[PDB]
């Protein structure tokens, strides 16, 4: 929407730029090249300069790698990469559908997965998010994310010529691979590490080395705790170096210290490479944790948008086809700021998690009320339209209760009280709760208490199939296609979790690991039940058949209508029914009108909402079937989701 | 707050009148009378006009009736008339507080009454409503309803010199009596139906007499059916005349001809005798009921405001004293009519039951949610500020359940599906219900089912006690006390039912007295309990002690509020807590927000409501502290009740 | 619509009271004095303890003067007495319609008027302000309010038996006697004055005198200049004395001592002993100045309304017949106070001057824009429902431009350049101003002025003979009748100024006279023109005829229109014409909106409005006609008023 225009002072810089440019490249090439450099120079300069003391000479040091990845980018590639430029909302359409998987759980290896995007299609899926690929460190590497070396798939998934042959088949589909960049951290065995420990110079700068812990202790005083039972507070002590470490998460994972020119050089290097083997979307992993200032909570941090603009610029310039996705598990209040704002505005990250819209769908099934989620949602500021949303219900990681006590209070509730009822509920405490979750990193300091299970687990699927009640295992699966329906219809790319389509429950398997045993995450990160595949497709009055088949339609439908386009917001109505949320999307051929019942029960809802939003014939796209009004309400059917138009 | 002016076309009139009142009554006693008609004639004559043919010849008729009851007025009764003309606002007062008593069931006669004036005063009892005692035919005569002669106390009660002492004592106490006018009906054995049975034309005319089914068939079209399982219809075969009449109660309850300037008189002397007897307040009884229009539901008719119109100025101008109250239990937009619209703003009944606030308690306390409570009386229009309303929690009558399905359809409800749940939660046969209550007049043909039980049965006591559990005990006896605070803070006389100071139970011993057996009200209308009375005096933790103690404390914080005025009207708030009712009175001293927990559970509420309507510290008056605000809310424990001034 | 009642621990004080009204009166009369000093005494008492030392002893004192007021009291008043309080809201009526005028300016003398009641009965008449006729001292008397005597008339005006025989005449007619109670100061001739200045020691206590400067100097720091060309400050030095004496009007006004309870007694006697000889309105003469307070303006202070609420429980007790208006020419915020707030809530004056409407009537004619009228009234808080506004076009005095900086502000106006504007435009100085008016009491030091001057020469009516344009003529007689009509139809006493009806010009004769010459408001006092009457009724195409005529149907218009009972407040339309000025006033049979325009241009204003406000028929009350409605617009011609009913 806003382009950065180019400013005079910089004109020489790009001069010099396109001189450099001029020994590498020939031809309409060159020009190709020259004319992205010069559209994202100024946004590429504004975000080194904030952060690195010689923007310019960083600058001349970058163009060889800029020169070295476009020479050794594919035709294919580049006919992505200017299929995009032409339509740059390609991944905010509604056909946009994902799908999470570790690897060895969904297909085996990277070659593994070529045999399963005949299904991978039959759910509509267009994007694929692989987790960590690359190769960690051996035993406990935190599910792939302690890596060893960026360069390499690890040894039982495959090889980079398996990756290559994967991503030239995923697009054949029209798939697009999403892979990690883990760029907070490195595993203590990386190369980097391995040189820093030994009193290589240029190499303990890569990380944030104290020699005793004077430093250490005086960061502690702001500093939260990630991994409390893993790795209490934020430093390690390194035997070899016998310097202290800053170690956000597991000990073994350090952190990189992004003041250094020479890490934003490794990493932009590292991002046009991996575009190169076809990954199309970064997940920047713990993007909000990647600057560290004395005094704060080293999240959030304005060099963490800085370093953000300048990465993007780099991806904008050689691969134009590949996305940004923020990983900011952060507060509602805070989230907005990766999708860019006030300078960054659209010019950071494409999509984000929404972690604050997953957290409400789970708060409002726990309470059967939908005010708290209409008040945080309808308080939360506009994106950029040129960005998406991420929706989810489920994904690898613990559940975090981000409810902002302001939110709470708007609508009588206590921040404190409701963020305890939702750990005392999903982890099955609360009198008859339906969930069977498990507390994870409990913080018997701050009070703090994170959720780990799987969908089906936390929507009461496993406690139905224990009591053996036939209604109570049809509400479970109603919860399921619900939730799924919200995370469909928001607006934004649904980030559908393997197996979840399959309604999978709880895994204890990981306790019988060693690797694993610590770490309840664990118990939502299932290996994939092919067999139930198969018995789903082929029975839809089983458990399986009921969420594959329920969730396949919610997909059907969603492609096939234009108002999901997330350039477009929902724009939360009031709920007048308090069991029910809704909002509705104005679309220029229309308004679609969202209803979703978070209630076992019928619930009635006033049919005038319908008509003042320009519906005077109410047609629900998920039935298929005009909308029946009697009384002047909507009778909405136990966890009944709505899609209306007209 | 107006006066009618007298027309330029009735001064004939007047002097006619005055020259009729100079042949009665001579000096000062002359001018007084002569100054309070020349005041009222305006609303008598328009009232009569109305609805009688010949107005100017009916007030010649009515004059020698006004004169003669004025002559046979007591000197404390004019002294009384004089007070309360110098302020008419007195039952507007904080002060005011009503107690309701059958009196064979208080103490057994009215010279028995006497001897309980000293436990009235010490409930701050101003008004005392003593149900029917004038003679009623024999058998069942619904509880004194059957009226046979309205000039004779009935026998077992004492006779009409024991009314007159017993109004000395109540009035030597500030304490004014409540009488029943059975205006609408009379016992089939009252003369005036024997005379009509005997074939007397003119008694045929104070009747709806028919000599075959022809009208009564058309009539029916339109009618409702007020008891269809002790009297189906509205009409009953008298055997002796030959004629259909009509019967709108029991079969032996007759409708009054209002058509006929004779019924007028009848009940204008009647009005004026009982007045001098010492009646001081006059219970409409059934005064929507006394116009009949072929084609309407024979209920709300224009008329009957002309003839409440009429009767009122009869006694504004010969017992100033005296108040009428509207008996209307009627549609929530039908209500406002009984406190004077239009011509007859602020002329009719002094004041009228809210029986949309004590149904909207009941339901309020079954669902634990207040939006439609909040609704239906935020809709309510504001009545003439000469005006109140009558508070109430129960009565001698079933709970007729007056939602209107628009209130219900505002805040998502479906009418019908509410109403069908009030049945069947206070019937006692939804799941987990706390409420001992029984169906009466259960109509298979509109699905119509109204509630009979004690306050304490259907607010859980009596399940409570029967399982001994000492929680729903607590919470029971709560209940009760939260649904006595909104009767006590709306503003209003509150109506208190004698024995729920002592939450008294279901009387089951109705089943064993043939004459009440087929009416289950009775189960509602226990003899007083004077052992219970002095246990609960002598020991404030036992239920009747915690019910008796925690009323009285209500009461005294009521009467030292000066805010509880009831020319002030509650201006509802936004239900930010879904859970919590909350209004303001907006006294000249300053505003007063009343919050109500209507939920068994800790609620918490915006405290910037409490700094909205300028309340800077907010002190609870009924805890006699400060309102603890702890981050940015308050804290209501189960079933709170707060009166909240500066 | 509030009655204060009897605290517990006055109890004791009524009875001492109650045994000294046995010993003076007996019977039914004693009774009737009794019921109505037991109503008014809380207010009384509330009244005197925030001032006075020894309420108990004062009362004590107070008690003979009331029994001996109330004897004195004729028949024909106690017969007005009483026909008042049956009827309280009789001078909130449509039919009151008030005349002000000097008694030998209108007729010559007491006497005089008589003959002239014919006059006032053709303009429908109810309440006749006749100013100050009671002795003054000689020469310049600042109009009469100079006073040397209460217990006498002026010499030249006739006795106290011609007031009486006149207060018999306007009685049979209908027409109550507005009489100006001058409680803040007498003449310096007065005998209080007198005995002050010889040194008695009572009478120094009735005066604030002082040895010397040193107090003056201070309280002059906080004091404003009332008539900064007459006396300058708010002292003069008295040379019998030798003693300073605070003066706030004229030198030889002497404020009264309100600290001293024999001042409050003094009054006390003398308003019941005016109310004798028939006086049915006391204006309270410069209420806002009879308490002084060191470090304020002394205006406004809160004793003010206590020292008036006692003398207002003395009139009723005695004479209900009698009301109170305020006179208190204050700023915006301050004027609802004297209608009776929080303690005093309507226990004040049932009457005061609206002076900011009387202004803003006068801005949006000078600026063609009724936006900071429509501001101005909207803001201004609810006055009580027993009391009413005195409205009014012109006066006897000046008129201050009583804008609230606020006000402007909030329309975009400056509030210090308005009030200039003001002063620039009706003095006539303003480019193309059609005003022929006076500055009075320009202060160097503070920049206020003031204007002198008749309605019809601020209107134009001067200019336009000046000028011999037949169309500004006419414009000039639209302006005449368009702010009448506001006054008329706003809601209130509308209070006509003798001469308006024949739309007399300022008389520059008072430069002839030396005891008037340096008073400019002579200018607007001017000698009623009896050929001038007699023409206007004979001849209505003259500029007298078309104002008397005008007026008279405006008033003939405004006794037929319940809707304007005073009772009932105008509630301000947003002025979407901003030439257009609108209201609606709600009554019981339906809405009133008026529209006034403000321009000698035509103007369209939205029609939406009327239906909006409940009206499918418009009827203009004022043409006796449809409201024209075409292109959804009203179409008002120059000056129109429109009373629009359905």
């Amino acid at each position: 929407m806003f382009s950065t225009p180019l400013p005079a002072e910089l004109r020489p810089l790009l001069e010099r730029l396109l001189t450099l440019a001029q020994d590498e490249l020939s031809g309409g090439d060159l020009e190709t090249f020259s004319l992205r450099l010069e559209r994202y120079l100024p946004d590429l300069h504004a975000g080194l300069t904030a952060v690195y003391p010689d923007a310019e000479g960083l600058l001349e040091r970058l163009l060889p790698i800029l020169t070295a990845a476009h020479q050794a980018r594919s035709a294919d590639l580049r006919r992505l990469d200017a299929k995009r430029l032409l339509a740059p909302d390609w991944f905010q359409r509604p056909e946009m559908i994902a799908y999470v998987a570790y690897t060895e759980r969904f297909a085996g290896t990277l070659r593994g997965v070529e045999e399963r995007i005949d299904y991978l299609e039959e759910l509509g899926v267009r994007y694929l998010h692989l987790m960590p690929f690359l190769k960690p460190r051996p035993a406990p590497h935190d599910g792939g994310y302690a890596v060893m070396d960026y360069r390499a798939v690890r040894e039982d998934l495959g090889t980079m010529a398996d990756l290559e042959a994967l991503t030239a088949k995923l697009r054949a589909r029209g798939i697009a691979l999403c892979c990690d960049l883990v760029l907070n951290h490195v595993a203590q065995e990386h190369e980097w590490a391995l040189r820093a420990r030994r009193g290589e110079a240029k190499y303990q700068r890569y990380f944030h080395m104290f020699p005793d812990r004077t430093l250490p202790d005086e960061y502690e005083k702001t500093l939260p705790e990630v991994f409390p039972d893993f790795a209490p507070g934020n430093f390690t002590f390194d035997e070899e170096s016998g310097q202290w470490v800053w170690t956000t998460f597991n000990r073994w994972q350090w952190d990189l210290n992004w003041a250094n020119p020479e890490v934003f050089l490794e990493f932009a290097d590292l991002i046009l490479w991996l575009a190169n083997r076809g990954v199309e979307v970064f997940r920047l992993d713990a993007i909000a944790f990647i600057w560290k200032r004395l005094g704060t909570n080293c999240q959030n941090q304005p060099e963490v948008h800085a370093i953000t603009q300048a990465l993007r610029a780099v991806a904008r310039i050689v691969a134009p086809a590949v996305l940004f996705k923020a990983e900011a598990i952060v507060a509602p209040d805070d989230l907005i700021h990766y999708l860019g704002q006030g300078p960054h505005f659209g010019l950071l990250s494409d999509t984000a998690y929404h972690n604050s819209l997953m957290v409400q769908i789970w708060s409002s099934l726990a309470s059967r009320d939908v005010r708290l989620m209409s008040e945080a949602l309808r308080r939360f500021p506009l994106k950029p339209t040129n960005t998406a949303w991420c929706t989810y219900l489920r994904c690898h990681d613990d559940i975090g209760w981000a409810i902002a006590d302001e939110d709470a209070a708007r609508v009588g509730l206590s921040g404190e009280a409701h963020r305890r009822f939702l750990s005392d509920y999903y982890s099955g405490r609360f009198p008859a709760s339906f969930s069977r979750g498990l507390v994870f990193q409990e913080n018997p300091r701050t009070g703090d208490r994170r959720i780990s299970g799987s969908a089906a687990s936390l929507a009461g699927l496993e406690q139905a199939l224990e009591r053996g009640d036939p209604h109570q295992l049809h509400l479970s699966l109603e919860r399921l296609l619900l939730g799924h329906a919200v995370v469909l219809g928001f607006g934004g790319i649904p980030l559908l979790y393997m197996g979840d389509e399959l309604a999978l429950l709880n895994d204890h398997s990981y306790l019988e690991e060693p690797e694993h045993a610590e770490d309840n995450r664990w118990v939502h990160r299932p290996h994939m039940d092919w067999e139930k595949a198969a018995r789903a497709k082929a029975d839809p009055t089983s458990p399986e058949g009921r969420m594959y088949h329920g969730l396949r339609h919610l997909i059907r439908v969603r492609r096939t209508t234009p108002h999901f386009h997330a350039a477009l917001e929902a724009q939360i109505l009031e709920p007048r029914n308090p069991h029910v949320f809704g909002y509705v999307r104005r679309h220029p051929l229309g308004n679609l009108v969202a209803l979703y019942n978070f209630s076992e029960e019928v619930q009635y809802y006033p049919a005038e909402v319908l008509w003042q939003q320009g519906l005077g014939l109410p047609f629900d796209r998920i039935s298929g079937q005009l909308v029946p009004i009697e009384h002047h309400l909507v009778r909405l059917e136990p966890y009944a989701r709505l899609w209306i138009t007209d």
